[PDB]
């Protein structure tokens, strides 16, 4: 199931209006508050109209209003459920603006909803841009309307929450096409559920930033149920999607074909492991005891050339375990892995342990230190976030999460790591003085300045309840090493949400549950739009373009050229990221220095060492004097 965020409306004096309405299933059928009627729209001796339908409510008075909900017809017939939809609001019913919610609903009889961020409002409007099925018609046995119980503006310079995207599965994973900027997520064999999974098949959907289309899509050629899994982009373009519900199997995603091509199977079956792509472009995993048997689960490397896996058994995982209460079940997941120079990867944590891997031979771990700080030795922080937000100088900030994975208090704690050589013991000092509010089960972006945004998660980590929720996202500012706190949303982000950088330099942050019949499944996502978008007027700001780029692939050392519409202060590279269960290990960030060319043309080089342009699909962005960064311009990096 899922629920709304505020409370529904009185509608004893609504007033609606129906783009048609076949007699006896009148617009008013869909208020009168019985699951029985419902209003269709035109058939059979009045034509079949094809959508897009229309249902339009005047609530008499202005409402702060927070969301919709579209219950189906209850009949058992199928004809008019609302696929594509869009959600208005409007104080006057003539001046709609854009949607507050647009996506698509999933084709059953469930209850639909649309949840995002209060906004005053008389009349509220719902399109039905698309049957679920295909077919002329819509249908709405109920139609409500919900409120919150206040409404405050949002502050001037801290960001701003909205659209909702919503979307016919619970996106527990996601990452970016970087070939055609679509976001692709996925659920599991079920759109709300991984429970009772017979294995074989993933539910995805995709959103396109560019048209608002949200689609989906049945993979089983891949014979993989995706959910719970290690993701890395590789260094040949390829989304490598590794375990879960399946413990041994490997999808991979191209985005050039928008195709599931079968991968390798790895040699150890694994579950809530984290991967890393590596300098050379291969994939590094370990850990994962979620699924595939409770046992050390030690290093294995992934070639894109040879299409295998081979087994690093002396990569040890038992160095990285947390002293998790279940054990060795959660005690090996979700490694804040980085690829780094020379083959490396750097685990960062979640134990307060950090460790240097090794990829060449049979494999190799090397102790770098526990994470501590000048206030005592960090504990445990099992679902914390780690994010490279400066890979020239090896800055890695991390963040939150518990000491278990979860019946466990959440914590601020935070450090900076800085990464060397491989095989020495990288400084690590305190962030600032922590996060504002503790949170495990967060997500977080770096974004193109460098600042890293922190985003849900809850105090207590009770998976699939939304409890002791954080509603108030943080940026941290590293050249001030500060924290801030952005505009709240509305929708809680707890376990199985994602957040992915988009090629627009907002954010989109999604997903929730999983739980099949429980009502915290969200199935839906938000757009945040980060203050460097905003104008001091509080107008969405002028962006810097870039009008030419001497290339779309460069080698590691390799220059680029650019040209933009004005003058450029900063740059900076931002890898492509993917995103499940708080892991992210494809994002980091790259500041690039800048020559001046004059006449608004700029020369930078990408750095020589591919542990730091790991290779795989980057975002250039460029920044004005003003701080406003340019849409992205996608790189391929190789070597
Ligand atoms: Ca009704």
């Amino acid at each position: 199931a899922s629920a709304p965020i505020g409370s529904a409306i009185s509608r004893n004096n609504w007033a609606v209006t129906c783009d048609s309405a076949q007699s006896g299933n009148e617009c008013n059928k869909a208020i009168d508050g019985n699951k029985d009627t419902f209003w269709h729209t035109f058939y059979g001796a009045n034509g079949d109209p094809k959508p897009p339908h229309t249902y339009t409510i005047d609530m008499k008075t202005t409402q702060n209003v927070n969301g919709l909900s579209m219950l189906p017809r209850q009949d058992g017939n199928q004809n008019g459920w609302i696929g594509r939809h869009e959600v208005y609001l409007s104080s006057d019913g003539t001046n709609w603006g854009s949607p507050v919610a647009s996506g698509s609903w999933f084709a059953d009889s469930t209850t639909k909803y649309s949840n995002f961020e209060t906004r005053p409002a008389r009349y509220v409007r719902l399109v039905a841009i698309t049957e679920a099925n295909g077919q002329p018609w819509t249908s709405i046995a109920e139609i409500n309307v919900f409120q919150a119980s206040s409404y405050t503006a949002p502050q001037p310079g801290l960001g701003r929450w909205g659209p909702t995207i919503d979307l016919p599965i619970v996106p527990a994973a996601a990452a970016i096409e970087p070939t055609s900027g679509r976001v692709l997520m996925w659920s599991s064999y079920r759109n709300d559920a991984f429970g009772g999974s017979p294995g074989g098949i993933t539910l995805t959907s995709s959103w396109d930033p560019s048209t608002g289309i949200v689609s989906d899509r049945t993979v089983t050629v891949t014979k993989h149920d995706m959910f719970c899994p290690g993701i890395s982009m590789d260094g040949n373009g390829q989304i490598v999607v590794t375990g879960g519900n399946d413990a041994k199997k490997t999808s991979l995603y191209d985005s050039s074909s928008d195709s599931w091509i079968p991968g390798p199977d790895m040699q150890v079956a694994r579950g809530y492991q984290s991967s890393a792509t590596m300098s050379d472009g291969r994939v590094f995993t370990i850990g994962g005891s979620w699924s595939g048997g409770v046992f050390e689960k030690n290093g294995e490397v992934y070639s894109p050339s040879s299409k295998t896996w081979t087994s690093l058994p002396n990569a040890k995982v038992n160095p990285m375990l947390t002293a998790d209460k279940q054990g060795l079940y959660r005690s090996d997941n979700h490694a804040w892995l980085f690829g780094w120079k020379k083959g490396s990867v750097f685990q960062a944590g979640p134990s307060t342990a950090m460790n240097w891997y090794y990829t060449s031979g049979s494999g190799d771990v090397k102790s770098a230190g526990k994470r501590q700080s000048n206030r005592g030795v960090a504990p445990d922080a099992m679902c914390g976030n780690a994010v490279m937000y400066d890979a020239v100088k090896g800055k890695i900030l991390t963040f939150g999460g518990s000491p278990d994975y979860q019946d466990s208090d959440a914590t601020t704690n935070a450090h900076i790591i800085t990464l060397g050589e491989p095989g020495t013991s990288p400084n690590t000092v305190f962030a600032s003085n922590g996060l504002y509010f503790a949170r495990t089960f967060h997500t977080s972006v770096v974004l193109p300045d460098g600042s890293t945004f922190i985003t849900g998660g809850q105090r207590r980590g009770i998976p699939f309840e939304d409890s002791t929720p954080v509603f108030t996202p943080e940026i941290y500012v590293p050249e001030q090493d500060t924290f801030y706190k952005q505009n709240p949303n509305s929708i809680v982000r707890v376990y199985h949400s994602i957040s992915l950088l988009l090629p627009d330099g907002r954010v989109f942050n999604g997903g929730g549950g999983l739980c099949g019949d429980c009502t915290t499944n969200h199935f839906d996502a938000q757009i945040f739009t980060p203050n460097y978008l905003y104008n001091s007027n509080g107008n969405l700001a002028t962006r810097p373009k870039i009008t030419r780029t001497s290339t779309q692939s460069v080698k590691v050392g390799g220059r680029i050229t650019i040209s933009t519409d004005s003058s450029i202060s900063k740059a900076s590279l931002i890898r492509y990221g993917t995103a499940t269960h708080t892991v992210n290990t494809d994002q980091r960030r790259i500041p690039l220095t800048l020559t001046n060319n004059g006449g608004n043309s700029y020369s930078f080089q990408v750095p020589s060492d591919s542990g730091v342009a790991l290779p795989g699909y980057w975002m250039l962005f460029v920044m004005n004097s003003a701080g406003v960064p340019s849409v992205a311009s996608t790189i391929r990096v190789t070597q």
